[PDB]
């Protein structure tokens, strides 16, 4: 395999300002913040997030586990990391997101989200797996929690506490135990714990039926054990109401029993933004046609501040 030159960048804790809670969660606690690099005049809207446990050894080898891959990915789509403070518990630093995840944005606006930016996003999601796929990485966790929100027209993937890199000719992940979202994994992810960009493929179909639904969890009530004997009597996530068949089909199409039948992310790409040239022919959707701090002076969006 070729050699991984990425930086790690070690962020003084004197560099951080205005640090404010912004979360917690099974994802841990999540701060807000401000990264004021020394002598620059700029300062960086963050996210800071720990965990909500001990300063654990074994904690802090998945952190910095999370921290390597996420220092290896430079996408539109994909939310990098900024850099890690050495307290105790490693913290991992990431650009701010202002919206949140995109679970709790279809969530709360559901009378506000038009076809457009469903499709869009689809269309967004799609380009940051496929990024990830050049990359060699098997994201194993995408769902809409997973997504975060910079503005309502641009998201970024997020969370890669289960990403796994490929080696140059390895074509597959066999894991072991650990707690795994069982909901959004394919068939062959839960009797066989293989995992690939075909069944990262299978995830981004449930993550796309979570939009369509506005933030509906995937096979609500069934305990997560039978998952697999639905999965393979042939049954699937019910098309949802805005959505034509032209779009519940590629859903479907995501979820074959044979991986490499599934789409490429590549082509989901092309499919959805096709659609999205023509939002209100692909989904329907009631009313789509009618749808901080005093420190300002030298605020700088991360993705404007370059090494
Ligand atoms: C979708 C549900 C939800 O509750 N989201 C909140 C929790 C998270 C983890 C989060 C982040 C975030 C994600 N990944 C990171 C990786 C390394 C360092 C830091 C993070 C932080 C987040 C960001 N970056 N901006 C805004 N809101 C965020 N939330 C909310």
């Amino acid at each position: 395999e070729a050699p991984n030159q990425a930086l790690l960048r070690i962020l003084k804790e004197t560099e951080f300002k205005k640090i404010k809670v912004l979360g917690s969660g099974a994802f841990g606690t999540v701060y807000k913040g401000l990264w004021i690099p020394e002598g620059e005049k700029v300062k960086i809207p963050v996210a800071i997030k720990e965990l909500r446990e001990a300063t654990s050894p074994k904690a802090n080898k998945e952190i910095l586990d999370e921290a390597y891959v996420m220092a290896s990915v430079d996408n539109p789509h994909v939310c990098r990391l900024l850099g890690i403070c050495l307290t105790s518990t490693v913290q991992l630093i990431t650009q701010l997101m202002p919206f949140g995840c995109l679970l709790d944005y279809v969530r709360e606006h559901k009378d506000n989200i038009g076809s457009q930016y469903l499709l869009n996003w689809c269309v967004q999601i799609a380009k940051g797996m496929n990024y990830l796929e050049d990359r060699r990485l098997v994201h194993r966790d995408l769902a809409a929690r997973n997504v975060l929100v910079k503005t309502p027209q641009h998201v970024k993937i997020t969370d890669f506490g289960l990403a796994k890199l490929l080696g140059a000719e390895e074509k597959e992940y066999h894991a072991e135990g650990g707690k795994v979202p069982i909901k959004w994994m394919a068939l062959e992810s839960i009797l066989h714990r293989i995992y690939t960009h075909q069944s990262d493929v299978w995830s981004y179909g449930v993550t796309v039926w979570e939009l369509m639904t506005f933030g509906s969890k995937p096979y609500d009530g069934i305990p997560a054990s039978e998952i697999s004997s639905i999965l393979e009597k042939g049954e699937r996530l019910p098309q949802p109401p805005i959505c034509t068949i032209d779009v519940y089909m590629i859903m479907v199409k995501c979820w074959m029993i044979d991986a490499d039948s599934r789409p490429k992310f590549r082509e989901l790409i092309i499919e959805f933004s096709k659609m999205a040239r023509d939002p209100q022919r692909y989904l329907v959707i009631q009313g789509d046609e009618r749808m901080d701090e005093e420190d300002m002076d030298d605020v700088v969006d991360a993705d404007e501040y370059l090494i």
